[PDB]
C-alpha cells in the first residue's frame, strides 16, 4: 500500500466529485455535466439537454462562464476573464438568444465590463462599465446610462471599492434589483481622499521597467472610503431623457461621523431595507424604505428602525447579520446574539419595537436558510454538542417548540457536516456533508423531508482511497478553567499511542475562527500526516467562533494576546499526551494565522522549537481599517494605541533568535502588504537573529498560481522535514 | 592557538592602520589625530597643531568633514550629512576663518546643499542648491546666482544624474574651476525624457510604504542629455544676472546620441573636453581656448584628437585622463598600442598621431604626477606581474632611462603601490598593500631619498603573530598558450596531501582582477583560517591589465567566455591534488552574482552550490552606459540577440543541479530588486527548489552595520551546511 504524497496533494491525485446545482424554479434545477448543461426535474428525477456542449464550438474564444437568464429566453457567455482582487474581475459578454438560436450583435456588452445581472424576473441587463452603471430593458436594445459620476479608482457606481469588496460585501458588486424588476438599487463610492499603497508588479520577463501598482486602501486609522445610496425605476425610462436617481439618506445616527453601508435587501417590491454601521462597530441600524407612488420618493420612517449594540464586543460575527422577510415582507427573521451571548433566531414585525427569541441553548445558530408560512429552516451546531458539527433544522413557525432536525440521522457516522440549498418557495432541497466521511450528495422533498435520491456519493474517490494509507482524524476537546476548547489532530496511519510523534501546530486563531471541525479534507496536513508520520494538530481556544460571545470576544481590542497565549498552552496539553515527543513541536499558519504564529514563536515560551508563517500580518495598523478597527479599536491615545503597538510581531525579534523560523510573502500581496514580512525581517537583521525567507515575484495573499503553490509546499516541506530530522 | 574567526571579521578586532594626508602646498600636508588636525612639514618632518580637537566642542552638531580654503584662510565644516548615491548626498555648511577664529553667520550657505568646493587657490565657493548653482566670492558675502533652470530629477545645474554619477564621473560633482579661479565651468543634465526606475521603501512607524523615484536609463532606453557652459567669475553684477558661455559638442557627436565623458583645464584659458558617441567606440577630445576679444570660447575643428577602436571599446571604462604639460601645449594620456598593451603616449596640440614613451607586455595603470623632467606613473611592469603595482619615472629628455621608485624598496612585503605627490611633486608619499602589512612611507623628489616611515602597521603584526592566519598564493595556469593568473586563500598548516573544500570567490566583469597581491582581511580570510576552506579567485578572459586581446575577448558577447572560464579554472583547481572536487562552491556580489548565476546555471557538473548577491538577471534591466560599453544596444539590427541569450532566467531548469542561494536588497538603486525578482520567478515556474534573502532597505551594497552583520552570518550558515563542516 502507497502513502498519501505530497505530488498525490499538488498533482491533486485525489478529486472530490462535487454536485453543484443551480435551482431555476420550485422544482427544477441546472446542473452541468461533460460542460452539457442540463435541466432536472426534482420530484422525478428526469432531464433534458438544455444547451449542448458542442453548441459553442465555433465561437472563437475560451468560454469562461455562462449566466442564463430568469426566464430562459437568453443567455450569457463570458469570456476574456481577467481576475482583480478576491471577488472583483472584468470581463467580455456576449449574449445568444436561444428561441432563435443565435447571438444578438448589435448593441454588443462593452468590453472590460465589470459586472452583469440579470433582473430577478424576466431578462433585464444591468451593468458596470467603466465605473458607471448601465440598463438593457431587451438584449438586442441600446441600453441606457444610469449614472455619469464614474471614475477610476476615485469614484464607484455599482461597484465596490476595495475595502467594501473585501470587508463588507464580500462582492465586487453593488446593484440590487427588487424582486419585481421595476427597481434597480446601486451603492455609490466615494474614495477620493483614501490613502494609496502602491507596489512594484515585475510582470513578464519582457518588461524591462517593472509597473507600480496603486490601490486605493484604507490603512487603520486611514481616511475610509464614503458610501451613498440610490435606487432607479427601471420601467420610466427615456431614450430621451436622463435617468433620475432617488438617494436614500443614511440616519442621523451615522452621519454624525464616519460609518459604512453594510446590508442591502429587498423587502417587498416597494419596500428596502438597508442596514448601517458605525466607523465604530458597536452599533448598527437597520432602516426600511417604503415607496411613495404619489412622491416618487422613499421614506425611511424612523421609528421603524431597528437598533443593533454590543457592549462585550463587535456586532455581529463579522457584520450586522442578514435579514429574512416573511413574504409580506411585514415581519422578518435576524440572526442576534442573545443574552448569555449565543447566537440565535429573532422574530421582528415592523412597526413593533424589540424582538423574540424562536432559538435558544448553549449552541449557536449558523444561517437561515429558508422560509415559508410553516417553517423556518436553519443551520446549526446543536447536535450532540458538537460546535464544530453542522445540521439542518426545521422549526414549527406554530409552535417554536416543535423543533425537527432534518440531517442529523441521514447517516449519523459519515455526516455530522451539512449545508443546504433550497429551491424557489421551498419545494425541495439539496444536502451536502463535507464529512468526516467523503462528501454525500442529496436531494429532497420538503413536503414530508423525504429522500428522493443520491445525486453524488464519491464511490469513485472511495474506490481510488482503498490502496491508500489513509490517515485519521480526531475530534477532541482540552479544559482550560473549566471550560472546553475543542481540537482536532490529523492522527498518522497506524497510530499508535505508545510511540511518540512530532507534532506540527496548524492555526489560523483569528476572531470566529475554527480549525476543529468534522469536515474531510485532503490537504497538506493530509500528507504530513500519511507519509512523514507527523500529526498535524490544530486548536480552536479564546477568540473562536460559534460558541458564544464569552469565548468569542474574550480577544476584543486585544489581538494578539489569549488566542496567541492559548495556541501555546494547547501545545503544553499537547506534550503531556504520551505520543508527542515534545522536542519536537512546530507551529505554522497563514495570513491571521502567521501573525499568530509569529506572536508564539516570538514569545519565549521555549515549546516551539520551529515554525513557518506566510504573508503574516505583524502590526495592526498595516492591515485594512474595516477589519482591523473591526477588533482594535482606532489606534489613537484616545482609544486603543497602546495596545495597537504593544500587539506588533517586530517587537518580539529578540526571542525569535531562540527558534528556526522562516517567512513567507508574495510580492503582489494586495492584501497583507508585502511590507508587513518586509518589517518583520528588518527587526530581525537589526537585532541579529538568523532566520530564513522566501517571497515570491508577483504571487498575492493566496500565493495560489500553479508553479507558486507547488513551489511554496515544497519550500515548507523541506523545512518541516529538516526541523525534525525527518528522513 | 586561536584562529580568524567571523566576529573578528565583523567585530573588526584586528584593525589596519592607515595614513590618510592632505597634501596642503609643496612641502606640507595635514594629518587627523586624537581628533585634532596636525599640519606637517614634508623636508624636515615637524608638525605643530593646527586644529585643536577642542575647538568646536560647542557646534552642537557633529561634525561630518572639514575642507581648508587653498590659502589656509578658511575651513569648511560638513555636517547633516544625508547619503544619497556613491558619491552624492546633502549637508549644512558653515565657513570658519581662520585669522579672526570665528563663524562667518551672514551669507551661510544654505542647509541640503548638493555640493561645495573651493576655488583651486584663493578662497572663492561654488555651491550647487536645488540644482542651481551659486557662488561667492567671500565668504561672507552674498551669493551670485548663476543658473535659474534647475528642477528637480529633471534639469541639473552643476552636479550629475544618476547614470552620469555612478557610470561617467565617479562624482556628483559636475563644476570644473579654472587653475585661476577666475573661469568656472560646469555642465548641464537634462533628464526629461528618461523613465523612472520605481520601488518602495519602508523605513522606519511608517504606515504607508514610499515609492522612490529615479530618473534611469536601462539599456537601450532614452538617455540624459548634456550641455556644457563656462562662467566669468571675475565679473559677476549684484545687479544683472551671470552670462554662461555655452560650449557645443563636436558636430561628430551631435549626429546622435553622446556623452560628455571629461572636463580638463590645460591653463587659464585652455579646456580640454571629451566627448562619447552612446556607442562607445569612438570619442573626440576638444580643445578650447578663451578669446579676451570676443568672450566666446572657441574649439577648432582642426586640432581634435580622435579615437577609435574595432576591438571593443575606448579605454578602460570610458577614455583616459589627458595630463598637459604646464604651458598646455603638449599632454601625456593612456592609449592602447598597436599590439593592444596600454602604454603612455605624448601629444602635441597642432601635430596628428601622438608619440609612445612606453612599450611592452604590460600595462600602465596610471600617469600620477608630471615635473618638467619626470613624468611619473604606476604600471605592473615589474617581474612581468599583473597584479602588482610599482611606481616608475621616466625622463621626459631621453624615453629609455626609466627608473623603478618602488620596486626594491621591500621587495618582499611590497609589491603593489599607489602614490600621493604634493602640489609641484616635490615629495610623494608611497603605499604599499602587499602582499604584506601596508606600509605608509614619505619620500623626497630631489634624488627619491626615503624620508621616514609613517605607518608600518607593528601593532596590528604583533597581534597577528598570535593568530594562525591563512596564507595567500598567487600564480597562473595557461589554457590555449595564454597565462591567466588565479589567487588563493589558503588555510593554516596547508597540507598539499589533504583534501580540501574550494570555494571560488568570483566578479569576473569586464577589466576586473581578482588576482593581486593585496593585503587582505575579509569573509575568505576567515573562511580559510577557521573553517579551512581554500578561497580561489580567478582572471580569466574579459578579465584587465593585460591588453586588449583578453580585455576584449568578451566585447559583445556578455556572460560567455568570462563565465566559461569560471567554469574551466575550476576544473583545473581539482586536477591539482589538494582539492576535493565533491565540495566546490562559488559565490559573487553585483556582476559577480551574475557570472555566479549564469555558472550554477550551466549544468556544469562541477559546483555543488553557490550564493548569488544583487545579480544582474537580463542585461536589459541594467544601466544604459555601462551594459552598452560592452553590448551594443539591444535591437534586432545590433546585439539584441545576445542580450536574449544571456539571461539567467533562460538557464533555471539547470538549476535542479544545485543549492543556490539569492540575495538581493529591497532599495538596491543600482542592481534593481528587479533583476532578483526575476530570477526566483524563473525557478518557481520551472520547479526548481532555492534558498533565498531580501534586506528591507538595503542598497547594491548592503553595508549597514546590522545588515552587513546579518548577510555574512547567514551566508556562512549556507556554505558550513553545503560543506558539512562542524
Ligand atoms: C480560511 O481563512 C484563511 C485561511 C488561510 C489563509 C487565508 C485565509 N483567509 C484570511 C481572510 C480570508 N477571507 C477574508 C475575507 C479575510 C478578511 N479580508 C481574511 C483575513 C483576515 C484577517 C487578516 Cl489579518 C487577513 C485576512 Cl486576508 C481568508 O479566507
Ligand atoms: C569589484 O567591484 C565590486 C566588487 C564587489 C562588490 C561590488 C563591486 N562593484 C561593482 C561595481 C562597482 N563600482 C561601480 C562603479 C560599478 C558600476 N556600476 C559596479 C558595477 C559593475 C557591474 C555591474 Cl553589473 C553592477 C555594478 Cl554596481 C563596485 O565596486
Ligand atoms: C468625492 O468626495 C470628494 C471629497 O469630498 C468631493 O470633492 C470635493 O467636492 C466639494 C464640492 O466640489 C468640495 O468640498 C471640494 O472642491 C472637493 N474636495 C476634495 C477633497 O476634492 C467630490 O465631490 C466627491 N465626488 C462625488 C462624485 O461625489
Ligand atoms: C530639457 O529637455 C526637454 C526635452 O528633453 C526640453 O523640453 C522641450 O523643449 C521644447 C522647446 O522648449 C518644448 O516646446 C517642449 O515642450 C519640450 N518637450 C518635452 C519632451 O518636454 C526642455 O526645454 C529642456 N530644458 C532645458 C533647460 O534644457
Ligand atoms: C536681477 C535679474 O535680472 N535677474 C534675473 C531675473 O529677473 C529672472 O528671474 C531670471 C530668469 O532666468 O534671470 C535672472
Ligand atoms: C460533450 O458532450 C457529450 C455528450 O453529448 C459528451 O459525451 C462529451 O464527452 C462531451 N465533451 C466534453 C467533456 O467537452
Ligand atoms: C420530466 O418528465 C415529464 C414527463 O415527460 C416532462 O413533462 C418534463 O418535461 C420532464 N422534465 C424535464 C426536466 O425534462
Ligand atoms: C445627462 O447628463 C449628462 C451629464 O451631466 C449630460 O451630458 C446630458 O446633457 C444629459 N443627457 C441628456 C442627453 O439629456
Ligand atoms: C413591480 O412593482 C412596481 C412597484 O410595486 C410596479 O410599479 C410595477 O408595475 C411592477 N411590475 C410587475 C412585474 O407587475
Ligand atoms: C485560566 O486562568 C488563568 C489564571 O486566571 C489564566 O492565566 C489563563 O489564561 C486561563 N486560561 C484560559 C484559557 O481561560
Ligand atoms: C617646522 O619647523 C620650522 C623651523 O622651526 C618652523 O618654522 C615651522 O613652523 C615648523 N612647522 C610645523 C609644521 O610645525
Ligand atoms: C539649517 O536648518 C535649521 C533648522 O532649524 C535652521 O535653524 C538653520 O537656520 C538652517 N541653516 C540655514 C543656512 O538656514
Ligand atoms: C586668470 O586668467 C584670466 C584669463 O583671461 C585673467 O583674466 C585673470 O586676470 C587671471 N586671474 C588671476 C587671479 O590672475
Ligand atoms: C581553448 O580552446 C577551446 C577551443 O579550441 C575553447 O573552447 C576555449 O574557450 C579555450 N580556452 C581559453 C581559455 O581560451
Ligand atoms: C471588444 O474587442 C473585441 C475583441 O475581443 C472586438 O472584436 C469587439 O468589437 C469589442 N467589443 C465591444 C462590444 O466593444
Amino acid at each position: 500500500r502507497k502513502t498519501y504524497t505530497l505530488t498525490d496533494y499538488l498533482k491533486n491525485t485525489y478529486r472530490l466529485k462535487l454536485y453543484s446545482l443551480r435551482w431555476i424554479s420550485d422544482h427544477e434545477y441546472l446542473y452541468k455535466q461533460e460542460n452539457n448543461i442540463l435541466v432536472f426535474n426534482a420530484e422525478y428525477g428526469n432531464s433534458s439537454v438544455f444547451l449542448e456542449n458542442s453548441t459553442f464550438d465555433e465561437f472563437g474564444h475560451s468560454i469562461n462562464d455562462y449566466s442564463i437568464s430568469p426566464d430562459g429566453q437568453f443567455i450569457l457567455l463570458e469570456y476574456n476573464y481577467v481576475k482583480q482582487w478576491r471577488h472583483s474581475y472584468t470581463a467580455s459578454y456576449d449574449i445568444y438568444d436561444l428561441n432563435k438560436r443565435q447571438l444578438i450583435t448589435e448593441e454588443r456588452i462593452p468590453n472590460n465590463t465589470q459586472w452583469v445581472t440579470w433582473s430577478p424576473v424576466g431578462h433585464k441587463l444591468a451593468y458596470v462599465w467603466n465605473n458607471d452603471i448601465y440598463v438593457k430593458i431587451e438584449p438586442n436594445l441600446p441600453s441606457y446610462r444610469i449614472t455619469w459620476t464614474g471614475k477610476e479608482d476615485i469614484i464607484y457606481n455599482g461597484i465596490t471599492d476595495w475595502v467594501y469588496e473585501e470587508e463588507v460585501f464580500s462582492a465586487y458588486s453593488a446593484l440590487w434589483w427588487s424582486p419585481n424588476g421595476t427597481f434597480l438599487a446601486y451603492a455609490q463610492f466615494n474614495d477620493t481622499e483614501v490613502p494609496l499603497i502602491e507596489y512594484s508588479f515585475y510582470s513578464d520577463e519582457s518588461l524591462q521597467y517593472p509597473k507600480t501598482v496603486r490601490v486605493p486602501y484604507p490603512k487603520a486609522g486611514a481616511v475610509n472610503p464614503t458610501v451613498k445610496f440610490f435606487v432607479v425605476n427601471t420601467d420610466s425610462l427615456s431614450s430621451v431623457t436622463n435617468a433620475t436617481s432617488i438617494q436614500i439618506t443614511a440616519p442621523a445616527s451615522m452621519l454624525i461621523g464616519d460609518h459604512y453601508l453594510c446590508d442591502v435587501t429587498w423587502a417587498t417590491q416597494e419596500r428596502i431595507s438597508l442596514q448601517w454601521l458605525r466607523r465604530i462597530q458597536n452599533y448598527s441600524v437597520m432602516d426600511i424604505c417604503d415607496y411613495d407612488e404619489s412622491s416618487g420618493r422613499w421614506n425611511c420612517l424612523v421609528a421603524r428602525q431597528h437598533i443593533e449594540m454590543s457592549t462585550t464586543g463587535w456586532v455581529g460575527r463579522f457584520r450586522p447579520s442578514e435579514p429574512h422577510f416573511t413574504l409580506d415582507g411585514n415581519s422578518f427573521y435576524k440572526i442576534i446574539s442573545n443574552e448569555e451571548g449565543y447566537r440565535h433566531i429573532c422574530y421582528f414585525q415592523i412597526d413593533k419595537k424589540d424582538c423574540t427569541f424562536i432559538t435558544k441553548g448553549t449552541w449557536e445558530v449558523i444561517g437561515i436558510e429558508a422560509l415559508t408560512s410553516d417553517y423556518l429552516y436553519y443551520i446549526s451546531n446543536e447536535y450532540k454538542g458538537m460546535p464544530g458539527g453542522r445540521n439542518l433544522y426545521k422549526i414549527q413557525l406554530s409552535d417554536y417548540t416543535k423543533v425537527t432536525c432534518l440531517s442529523c440521522e441521514l447517516n449519523p457516522e459519515r455526516c455530522q457536516y451539512y449545508s443546504v440549498s433550497f429551491s424557489k418557495e421551498a419545494k425541495y432541497y439539496q444536502l451536502r456533508c463535507s464529512g468526516p466521511g467523503l462528501p454525500l450528495y442529496t436531494l429532497h422533498s420538503s413536503v414530508n423531508d423525504k429522500g428522493l435520491r443520491v445525486l453524488e456519493d464519491n464511490s469513485a474517490l472511495d474506490k481510488m482511497l482503498q490502496n491508500v494509507q489513509m490517515p485519521s482524524k480526531k475530534l477532541d476537546f482540552i479544559i482550560l478553567n473549566e471550560t472546553k476548547f475543542w481540537y482536532q489532530m490529523i492522527l498518522p496511519p497506524h497510530f499508535d499511542k505508545s510511540k511518540k510523534y512530532p507534532l506540527l501546530l496548524d492555526v489560523y486563531a483569528g476572531p470566529c475562527s475554527q480549525k476543529a471541525d468534522t469536515v474531510f479534507r485532503l490537504n497538506w496536513a493530509t500528507y504530513l500526516a500519511s507519509t512523514e508520520n507527523i500529526i498535524v494538530a490544530s486548536f480552536d481556544g479564546r477568540g473562536s467562533g460559534y460558541q458564544g460571545d464569552k469565548i468569542m470576544h474574550a480577544i476584543n481590542r486585544r489581538l494578539g494576546t489569549f488566542e496567541v497565549e492559548d495556541q501555546i498552552e494547547a501545545a503544553r496539553q499537547f506534550s503531556k499526551m504520551g505520543f508527542v515527543d515534545n522536542k519536537r513541536i512546530a507551529i505554522w499558519g497563514w495570513s491571521y494565522g502567521g501573525y499568530v504564529t509569529s506572536m508564539v514563536l516570538g514569545s519565549g515560551s521555549g515549546v516551539f522549537k520551529c515554525g513557518i508563517a506566510v504573508a503574516p500580518v505583524s502590526r495592526w495598523e498595516y492591515y485594512d481599517s474595516v477589519y482591523t478597527e473591526r477588533y482594535m479599536g482606532l489606534p489613537t491615545p484616545e482609544d486603543n494605541l497602546d495596545h495597537y503597538r504593544n500587539s506588533t510581531v517586530m517587537s518580539r525579534a529578540e526571542n525569535f533568535k531562540q527558534v528556526e523560523y522562516l517567512l513567507i510573502h508574495g510580492t503582489a500581496d494586495d492584501n497583507v502588504h508585502f511590507q508587513q514580512s518586509a518589517q518583520i525581517s528588518k527587526a530581525l537583521v537589526d537585532v541579529g537573529v538568523d532566520f530564513q525567507a522566501m517571497w515570491y515575484t508577483d504571487e498575492d495573499h493566496g500565493i495560489a498560481s500553479s508553479t507558486a503553490h507547488q513551489h511554496i509546499y515544497t519550500h515548507m516541506s523541506h523545512f518541516i522535514k529538516q526541523c525534525f530530522s525527518l528522513p
